[PDB]
């Protein structure tokens, strides 16, 4: 699809079964995602935004459906103000900036 | 242009007749500049993203070249980690998201 910014750009994932909104986000490098559970082991991630910086979960190799297109990388699982799809993700769903 | 996102989306832009570096972020509502001195009147703010929020000096109706577009909007000043171009200005140089 073609995704104009006049709203903010929410879209649906699925994620361990789950739907969820999340934001398409050309400015995360990484995918961050609010608490929920998720299978296998985590490692430590520092990450940083415009307030500072947070701890957050790493889990590599996670099934994630987003907008309809299936990709499969880390998910980040923090305290977030928002569900947010960085460009490790959008770079698996094949996602360009146009203007 | 079309901007993939294996590497981060920063464009060279031009405000208050200043070169700068900036981020290209879907996620960002507004638009948020490294402290620097702007013309005309303006208010405090507070932003918020991972990590908390930051207080900023909010400015309207500037005038700020990205990429080589104008666009005209608000423009948020403060101690930023880095210079993002946000939706209110990505919407006036028509920059959509595609997959
Ligand atoms: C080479 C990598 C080294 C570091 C490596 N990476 C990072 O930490 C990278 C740089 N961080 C980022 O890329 C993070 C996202 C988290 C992540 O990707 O991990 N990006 C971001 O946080 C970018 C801006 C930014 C970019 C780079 C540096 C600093 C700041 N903003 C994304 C963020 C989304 C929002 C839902 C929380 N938007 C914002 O912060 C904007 N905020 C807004 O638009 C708000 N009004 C809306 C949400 C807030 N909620 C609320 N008020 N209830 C703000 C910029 C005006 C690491 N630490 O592992
Ligand atoms: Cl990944
Ligand atoms: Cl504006
Ligand atoms: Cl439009
Ligand atoms: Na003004």
């Amino acid at each position: 699809p073609q995704i104009t910014l006049w709203k903010r750009p929410l879209v649906t994932i699925k994620i361990g079964g789950q739907l969820k909104e999340a934001l398409l986000d050309t400015g995360a490098d990484d995918t961050v995602i609010e608490e929920m559970s998720l299978p296998g082991r985590w490692k430590p991630k520092m990450i940083g935004g415009i307030g500072g910086f947070i701890k957050v979960r790493q889990y590599d190799q996670i099934i994630i459906e987003i907008a309809g297109h299936k990709a499969i990388g880390t998910v980040l699982v923090g305290p977030t103000p928002a569900n947010i799809i960085g460009r490790n993700l959008l770079t698996q769903i094949g996602a360009t900036l146009n203007f």
